[PDB]
């Protein structure tokens, strides 16, 4: 950092220049996080302050319900945990917080105990945050108000208020500018501010990629990067097609991406790959696949809410079968829905049916990603882990030595994730 350069990029609000070459692999910067949360489901197994895994985790004897490596992780946390340790005690069961309230309310502690610049903020401040304010419609602003119901609700014991309006600056800005931290494997760790890491702009085809190291986001290239040249993480998952894609990016973000690969549109044929059947179906029907495809996708998102594991692989199978009448395995829809079933598998303890899925899904996503993808590297993982679970040695340090060749890159070769591969290579 100072390798490089913020600029008031056209088109582009604010962006992030190189002033200096980076090599593919390269540490561009990194950013320690100026909030962040340990996922709800993850309590128990991670440290709520760094992120590590561990079978030996004190507890907090007072709330009994966060857990640390040791006494310093602890007091190092007891600033952002007091907002929830005796407020999870009064309201027990009807504790539940949606993960961005938790978020924003560790924020507003932060900026009551540090106004000042942050060593998270040398390019980019919270205070500075694009938030579009002035595009979110009703429905967005409901929802930022229903947040803010919840805040006040949940942290009042030990957080004071600014007023409503600065409030739905805040949760838009969080909106817009709030990472997920996700493991090896791109399990859901928890959730982040990392303010110069934000003020990357998009690209479906990006020069880095954005990693952690417990909550401290690195910033890799992908793609070799000339002085002059604007710096470009992706947002999204880059697996779907050029119009599924810049849906969410005006959604979540609102800007349409003028990337090339959303201009030449080059991939989207492949991705929506269909099956030669002596005679085609016509394109009625295919865009009847392709709407009850993406609907499904919307509905699948649901029964995970609360439908059986049993019931969310059925609808995943059903799903698959009428879709393949016209659909290819290695299309998108198709891929999605057996990932999603994947994952069923593998909270079942369901080894071999995971393995399944995974060895269909492989070969389609090293085409339909870019270069170095952690959506690659992490299916070449579990797809190894699968392997050496089974006792396919050989098969599986194969697939673990696809995923480190990605990591090495996205991750850096010392990251602990690689040291870990390495020695289970074996
Ligand atoms: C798929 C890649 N992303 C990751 O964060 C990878 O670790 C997306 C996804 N994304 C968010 N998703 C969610 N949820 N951010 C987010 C959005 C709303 C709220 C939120 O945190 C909540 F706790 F407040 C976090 N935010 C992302 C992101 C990526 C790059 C940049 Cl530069 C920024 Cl600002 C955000
Ligand atoms: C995390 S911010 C990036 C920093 C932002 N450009 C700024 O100055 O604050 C997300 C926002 O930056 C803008 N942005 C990022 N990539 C863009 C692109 N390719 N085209 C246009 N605007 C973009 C969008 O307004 C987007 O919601
Ligand atoms: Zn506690
Ligand atoms: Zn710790
Ligand atoms: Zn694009």
């Amino acid at each position: 950092l100072g390798g490089l350069e913020r600029f008031c990029s056209p088109g582009k609000g604010r962006g992030l220049r190189a002033l200096q070459p980076f090599q593919v692999g390269d540490l561009l910067f990194s950013c320690p996080a100026y909030a962040y949360v340990l996922t709800v489901n993850e309590r128990g197994n991670h440290c709520e302050y760094c992120f590590t895994r561990k079978e030996g985790l004190s507890k907090c004897g007072r709330c009994k319900q966060a857990f640390y490596c040791n006494v310093e992780c602890q007091k190092e946390d007891w600033p952002m945990h007091k907002l929830e340790c005796s407020p999870m005690v009064v309201f027990g069961e009807n504790w539940n917080p949606s993960e961005t309230v938790r978020l924003t309310a560790r924020i507003l502690a932060k900026q009551k105990i540090h106004p000042e610049r942050t060593p998270s903020e040398k390019l980019l401040a919270v205070k500075e945050f694009e938030s579009h304010l002035d595009k979110l419609d009703n429905e967005k602003k409901d929802l930022i108000q229903s947040d803010i119901a919840a805040l006040h609700h949940f942290y009042s014991k030990h957080l004071g208020f600014p007023d409503n309006d600065s409030l739905v600056v805040l949760f838009a800005q969080v909106n817009c500018n709030g990472f997920t931290i996700e493991d090896e494997e791109l399990s859901h760790l928890g959730s982040a501010i990392f303010p110069d890491v934000a003020l990357m702009n998009h690209s479906c085809c990006p020069n880095v990629i954005v990693t952690y190291k417990g909550t401290l986001a690195e910033v890799r290239a992908v793609q070799e990067i000339k002085p002059g040249e604007e710096v470009f993480t992706s947002y999204i998952d880059l697996l779907y097609p050029t119009e599924d894609r810049n849906d969410r990016l005006r959604d979540s973000y609102f800007f349409t991406c003028e990337c090339q690969e959303c201009t030449t549109k080059d991939k989207d044929k492949a991705k929506v790959e269909i099956r030669k059947l002596s005679d085609p179906p016509k394109a009625e029907a295919i865009r009847d696949m392709v709407r009850y495809a993406r609907n499904v996708i919307e509905e699948f998102r649901r029964a995970k809410h609360y439908k059986s594991p049993s019931e969310l692989l059925e609808i995943c199978e059903l799903s698959q079968e009428k879709m393949s009448s016209v659909f290819e395995d290695s299309n998108v829809y198709m891929l999605h829905m057996m990932y999603q079933a994947m994952g069923v598998c593998l909270y079942m303890q369901d080894w071999e049916g995971a393995l399944q899925y995974g060895q269909k899904i492989i070969k389609p996503y090293s085409k339909h990603y870019p270069l170095y993808s952690l959506n690659v590297a992490s299916m070449w993982l579990k797809l190894g882990r699968l392997y050496m679970g089974l006792e396919h040695k050989a098969a599986g340090e194969k697939a673990l030595k696809k995923a480190i060749a990605i990591m090495e890159v996205a991750h850096g070769k010392d990251h602990p994730y690689i040291s870990e591969i390495k020695q289970e290579i074996e």
